[PDB]
């Protein structure tokens, strides 16, 4: 009964992404730990979706370049899906893809590549990799986090994907955990939902979980950041890990995620349909180049306003938990913020306008 699939025009039509805006003028930065894309897979793609193909370029940083390795299951399905998704939806932004080694060092500096690129100078930066909070070292973190600060002062956008795992982020150790970087709060981290649109409008959107075997969007409380002060009027709750820790609500936002509703997308050159929040931050930096290039300003750090607008500009999820590990439904979604979707998927045109 409900759409097994999506395409992202779709998705943005449910989300009432703000229309007649396609991103001309503006830069997305897409970062890539792997794999990459080949010509072939993308102009069919947009020849199919029926979009102008928009101009994408491969950014070389630590040696590493644009490399598919063919297999859809590996990294070729983010690197494609991440410019797929957020291409069909900003056609007219320029793409930026930084390739790096998938080392700590390689991360950090594909990111400050981004932000500081004076040629592309990308508005936004978009990430769908990550690890569970205490798999970095304390060092690599703080390296990261202050990229991520720099990010702010520069006016980019950072989105990352809150993780396909799970509370517990596909860690057994007895303890819940948030991934990094969507736990820095400098990043607008991306949960997951699936979502039931019909007509043009959301009929339902839950939480995304599909069990231990088939993925559940990560969400939770950082053991690492303290809760922010934007976070104070969320009803952020603490840690459900033993000492009840106070810490950053994660995610921030939330969209369409679940593979059972998942993106049609071409992948090595064959038609599938994925998901995983790895294509939500694509779907939502889209959606910021659209604002950036109505307001003519670049939103930059958007966090702390995201919690002080109107709660109707969110469509609030409220039922569904991210919990993979137990049956004890932590954590769950319910009304206003939630550690499993944020504020909500967010209602483009209302964002846009409380921005203006
Ligand atoms: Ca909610």
């Amino acid at each position: 009964a409900a759409p097994t699939a999506y395409t992202p025009l779709d998705v943005a039509q449910a989300y009432q992404f703000p229309e007649g805006l396609d991103g001309q003028g503006q830069c997305i930065a897409i970062i890539e730990l792997g794999g990459g894309y080949d010509e072939a897979s993308l102009a069919q793609y947009f020849a199919s979706l029926g979009v102008p193909a928009p101009q994408v370029v491969s950014v070389s940083v630590d040696g590493a370049s644009n490399q598919p390795t063919g297999d859809p299951s590996g990294p070729d399905g983010e690197v494609e899906l991440d410019i797929e998704v957020a291409g069909a939806l900003a056609p007219g932004a320029k793409f930026a893809v930084y390739f790096a080694p998938n080392t700590d060092a390689g991360f950090l500096d594909a990111i400050t590549t981004a932000i500081h690129d004076p040629t592309l100078k990308p508005s936004v930066v978009s990430i769908s990799w990550g690890g569970p909070e205490d798999s970095w070292t304390s060092a690599a973190i703080a390296a990261m986090n202050r990229a991520f600060l720099d990010a702010a002062a520069l006016g980019v956008t950072v989105l990352a994907a809150a993780g396909d795992s799970g509370s517990t982020d596909g860690e057994q150790d007895g303890l819940y955990h948030v991934d990094f970087p969507a736990a820095s709060p400098y990043v607008l981290a991306c949960g997951g939902t699936r979502l039931v649109a019909s007509g043009g409008r959301i009929a339902q959107e839950t939480v995304w979980n599909d069990g231990p075997d088939g993925g559940a969007t990560g969400g939770g409380v950082s053991r690492i950041f303290p809760l922010p002060a934007w976070q104070e009027h969320a009803n952020v709750p603490p840690s459900a890990n033993p000492g009840a820790s106070s810490g950053r609500g994660v995610p921030d936002l939330a969209g369409n995620a679940d593979p059972a509703t998942g993106y049609e997308v071409v992948i090595d050159g064959e038609a599938t349909v994925i998901g995983g929040t790895s294509a939500v931050a694509p779907l939502f930096a889209a959606l910021v180049a659209r604002i950036n290039q109505k307001l003519g300003k670049a939103v930059g750090y958007l966090n702390p306003t995201l919690y002080q607008l109107p709660a109707d500009v969110f469509h609030d999820i409220t039922e569904g938990n991210n919990d993979i590990a137990n049956r004890a439904q932590i954590y769950q979604a319910g009304p206003g913020w939630d550690p499993c979707t944020g504020l909500g998927s967010p209602i483009g045109v209302r964002l846009l306008q409380a921005l203006l």
